[PDB]
């Protein structure tokens, strides 16, 4: 229960909006801006019988939120119509609930919003009234791709909703939400790179800032054994290539480890891959925070020498970014549910299953929709490559930390970088409302 | 330089055929006779320059020798004709040849055969006729399946050779080969059993012995789980199946375990398999010869608890059959060939390649041809699934041990055990000459 958390304008203002009113509320930021931070500082401070959800497993997992389609029961097919013939597990619940968050909202799509709209419009406190008159906090990266739709969904989905992105469903217009966004970096030595990048958000390219980003592409392929560079590709399947090319051509023994499920764990999503393949010499990225402060999701490193187990389970040790040499041993996932406890006025969350396996998966590559939300110092911008589609562009560039790190293979620094303007749209009729 | 050999007259005529003639000579075993012992005690115990190969990478590296392709070069799509192109690595060698033995000679084809004969014809010690004049020393089980076919290759193959077996290829018949059979079963004692096996071999079956042996023709199934049974299958598909079917059900942890190749070895010959995926409480096979005397090549066993205790490896604690609990380590698998030396004025064998993995693979079900010369105290025989060839039953009956162990998974059996004569015809033939 700690308060070390530097509260600014704007987390001030997101924070009043969020505890004393019941107002619907939108938050953003777009890598570094305690998004994580100011839900989790008012989730462990706040006594508001809320329910914290995230659209993956595997982002509930990571906050400790319940994985929205197990929360209302929804089946992978839920319709509008389907929908109203649910039957809640814990019916009793969502009467008593106050507030519920929803993180990660960059990757919830139209139709999915709406459901979730009509199922608290039946279920709520107050019936008929917009998500039952429960107060909706909505937390999320705004400049994220929008949640893909199927070349079958297209033709209808095109005349449902204007976009696949949450703000162009129904229901997001007849509510209205207090607008916030998150413009500190907080521990960001990336000077003038967010410049550059809200550059490229606006008309204010300045191209000679723009031909100072065509001094980055270098070519002559390469890299090094040592700079820890990661390609960032449109497709797992490019990602899975570049991993398995590079675990090729590489001298020493595997090691396989196999991740355990006890209770109930859906495959995918788990934060590591349920294979862990590791060479000698293996860059890898660790997926969880160590509580020990040793390095956070997404520091990269390189396998070194396993010594190989005392009585206990074996160690990988790791050679991080800024050093380091770190055992990494294998960490316990927990999928957690929220329930009304009727003894007491409380809403406790019990765990109904658990995943456990070493916290890290190949880091040579990976592709843009798996980094959501992380920013790596040494990247390369890889080949499509079989679409580079409109404003992926703006998106993998939010990826890198400094210029003096970005590398881009082909050199294309041009007039589709825009971020998507449906985005941009929205953006500016909420920034001045 | 042991002694322990218990010479009986079929031993000593063979050993005499062997060592003081230059004859060629056709030794033939039931698998639990000395086939192993007569090879190896003359191996050792010779002065006479010979070389020692086996048909497959498996069989060659259990008797320390070198796989026929290896020694003869020959390419995995060699014809008679493509043999006289081939360039020998080790030219000089083929003169100073006294004698060359080939274990398990029953999986050998006919064609094959026949190139060895011509390839020694042409660079053999004095190369006429037979072979270039050096002795072949051929031993291996008459009673186990023919070499297969390919559907393509056989409607040419059928006019060319009347069987895949061995001695219908052409060399054969211009070739002056002494018959010694090894009748007498040496002990775990084969009382009732190679009584009731002989009988089919010579069509002199009782009906007493075949309600005797319909006796445990029992629909139903299951293994009383500490009781070790394997499921005799005719296709890889169908065995190795079973051994997931067994091993997702059990509950637990995988343990991955991948083998080491150093230098050059082969992924299609492998004594244990590459990716050992093992869970607590698996049944198992032991699939070599512990010099230390705990356990045999074919002994099956249940893996007990893993202690995974290291500094190097860990090791698997196995129930064996009887008792029991040995921990197993990795085990040395090299790949040998042969060299002449004029300083020793002899044949040495350098090793060009390693393999390391435990010697273990799960033992719920295997296929009769994975299986040959071995003999289990509890085999589940299945219906192939479906009639399983003209003569796969002879064959799956000779791996059983005894009738009280052997359960059938169908009565239906009427009479189509009998042995495949074409086998038969030669062994008659030779038995009377
Ligand atoms: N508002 C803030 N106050 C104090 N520290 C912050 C704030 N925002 C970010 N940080 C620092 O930045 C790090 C990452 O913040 P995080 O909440 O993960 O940002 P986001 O959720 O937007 O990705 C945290 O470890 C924290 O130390
Ligand atoms: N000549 C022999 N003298 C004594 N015991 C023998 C002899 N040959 C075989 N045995 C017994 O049979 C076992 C297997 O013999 P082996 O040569 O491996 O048979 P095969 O080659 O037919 O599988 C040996 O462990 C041994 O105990």
């Amino acid at each position: 229960m700690i308060q070390t958390v530097e509260f600014n304008e704007q987390f001030s203002k997101a924070l009043d909006l969020m505890e004393n009113t019941n107002k619907n509320v939108l938050i953003v930021g777009r890598a570094g801006t305690g998004k994580s931070t100011l839900l989790n500082y008012f989730r462990n401070n706040t006594k508001k019988k809320i329910a914290v959800l995230a659209p993956t497993g595997v982002a509930a997992v990571n906050i400790k939120g319940q994985t929205i389609h197990s929360f209302f029961n929804f089946k992978p097919d839920i319709t509008l119509s389907s929908v109203k013939d649910i039957k809640p597990k814990n019916k009793e619940i969502y009467k008593k609930l106050d507030a519920i968050v929803i993180d990660e909202v960059s990757m919830v799509r139209a139709d999915l919003f709406d459901c979730i709209n009509e199922f608290l419009k039946i279920h709520g406190k107050q019936p008929g009234e917009p998500f039952g008159g429960i107060q909706l906090i909505l937390i999320g990266d705004l400049y994220q791709l929008p949640p893909v739709v199927t070349s079958s969904e297209k033709k209808f989905f095109s005349q449902i909703y204007k976009s696949p992105f949450f703000f162009d469903s129904i229901s997001f217009n007849e509510a209205e939400f207090e607008f916030v966004e998150l413009e500190k970096v907080y521990r960001q030595k990336d000077e003038k790179f967010i410049k550059l990048l809200n550059a490229i958000r606006n008309k204010t390219i300045e191209e000679k800032d723009l031909e100072e980003l065509n001094k980055r592409y270098i070519p002559d392929f390469e890299p090094d054994e040592k700079e820890f560079y990661i390609y960032l590709t449109t497709t797992n399947e490019l990602a899975d290539k570049i991993n398995q090319q590079k675990l090729e051509k590489l001298k020493g023994k595997k090691y396989v480890y196999q991740g355990y499920i006890e209770g109930d764990f859906s495959e995918k999503d788990l934060p590591a891959p349920l294979e862990l393949v590791i060479k000698k010499g293996t860059q890898v990225m660790l997926l969880n925070n160590d509580y020990q402060g040793r390095w956070i999701n997404g520091s990269m490193g390189r396998v070194v020498d396993i010594e190989k187990v005392k009585g206990n389970e074996d160690i990988i040790w790791v050679e991080l970014e800024d050093g380091e040499e770190v055992p990494v041993q294998p960490y316990e996932w927990d999928m957690f549910e929220f329930y009304y406890d009727k003894a007491q006025k409380k809403i406790k969350s019990r765990t109904v299953g658990s995943y456990y396996q070493y916290p890290l998966k190949p880091a040579w590559a990976i592709t843009i929709h798996k980094s959501q939300g992380l920013t790596f110092d040494k990247v390369i911008i890889d080949i499509g490559r079989g679409t580079f589609s409109h404003g992926q562009l703006y998106v993998a560039l939010s990826r890198c930390r400094s210029l003096e790190g970005l590398v881009l293979k082909k050199p294309i620094s041009e007039k589709y970088i825009w971020l998507d303007k449906r985005v941009v749209s929205f953006l500016t009729k909420y920034q001045y409302k």
